């Protein structure tokens, strides 16, 4: 299935944070109605908070992550979590290597802000 | 139900992280078995980082979030999600005031780590 | 914080499925806009299906699960996840009594149907 | 990422109950510790349970969900969820065809049991 794609409400800000788990360099990608929102990188294995950064979700509410090592595009899980029917959660994990962790960049996007 | 209380494998490495959005500054208490592990503070209404840490479940696994401003406890809710049967996220907002956002305070705990 | 109150599309058809695990019997109402569309009653501590029904979410999408036992409302806890941005479900647990496993009642939401 | 296999605690009760929104006849098959538990198969488009049962974990606790439909495997999503850290559901959807619902079989699995 389609992984770490997630429709939010048009026009809404919300929170992108990336975590990095890995011997591997991270690069993520956050892509709002197709075009590059943002783009984090970095080399942990202690949870480093690579990138945060608020962005707008659009007319289209289309938000999409990626996440690359050198190049590889790593396998990605995801899911939404609403609590209290009003706080959102989007959440990202992806696979660099053959562990299985799904910890190599932890992405997690959070709205509404304010 | 009681709300920002979690049970983590013991003796497990965990990265917690908090975010603000709301006119009052939010002091985020992360406890181990009862004892403050790890104190956030700070004031944001644009999901600004206000604190991010790594923090050991000890022997008893027993993590708590407890969110205060003014003096004042929040009200909180939480839940947890594992992706895979591997990754996991507790998450937790809170609320301080009358709107019922619950992101005055927003917390994420993740494990496994690097 | 508010707890058993969902937000669904508007006019969708949706599943509604409640599961008793306690001495005491269950009651659980399924309000839709405010008008109760389905009840349900039983005890078992066997996870019983004490009902399950198709309903529409019409031109509200208000959906609220009440678990009372004889006339006693109980404590109820809840939260809705999406797996790959289309699967939906809204999950409710609920405690009647003193040893919070808040599975007296659970009811489980689902959509889309068909 | 692999889907449909849960880590439930050792020797402990669980239910599951498969519901169907599709034309084809759904199979679902739980495997406690890699051996078959139970099986269903059924039909509907109107979410009908096509099985429902309580089933013990085993000494692993190791349980997967597998969904064919004409003997052809379907694709899995899957996570699991707690609420009020004791409250657990393990939640499946599959798709047999190509309209990406992923209801054609919806398989819920929550614990504790009464
Ligand atoms: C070489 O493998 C990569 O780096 C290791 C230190 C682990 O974080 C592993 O999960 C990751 O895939
Ligand atoms: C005074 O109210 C507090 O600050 C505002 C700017 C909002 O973020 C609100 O949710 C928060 O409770
Ligand atoms: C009297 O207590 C009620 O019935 C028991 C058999 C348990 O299922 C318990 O969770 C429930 O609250
Ligand atoms: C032919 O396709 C199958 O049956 C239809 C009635 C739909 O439920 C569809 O999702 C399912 O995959
Ligand atoms: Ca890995
Ligand atoms: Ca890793
Ligand atoms: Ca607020
Ligand atoms: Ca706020
Ligand atoms: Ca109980
Ligand atoms: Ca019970
Ligand atoms: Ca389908
Ligand atoms: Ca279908």
């Amino acid at each position: 299935a389609t992984q770490g794609v997630f429709t939010l409400p048009a026009n809404t800000r919300f929170g992108v944070t990336a975590f990095a788990n890995s011997a591997g360099t991270q690069t993520v990608n956050v892509l709002v109605n197709n075009e590059t929102a943002a783009t984090f990188s970095g080399q942990s294995t202690n949870n480093a908070v690579i990138g945060t950064q608020v962005l707008n979700s659009g007319s289209s509410g289309k938000v999409q992550v990626q996440v690359s090592v050198n190049g590889r595009p790593s396998d990605l899980v995801s899911a939404q979590v609403i609590l209290t029917n009003e706080l959102n959660f989007a959440l990202v994990g992806s696979e660099d290597g053959t562990d299985n962790d799904y910890n190599d960049a932890v992405v997690v996007i959070n709205w509404p802000l304010g």
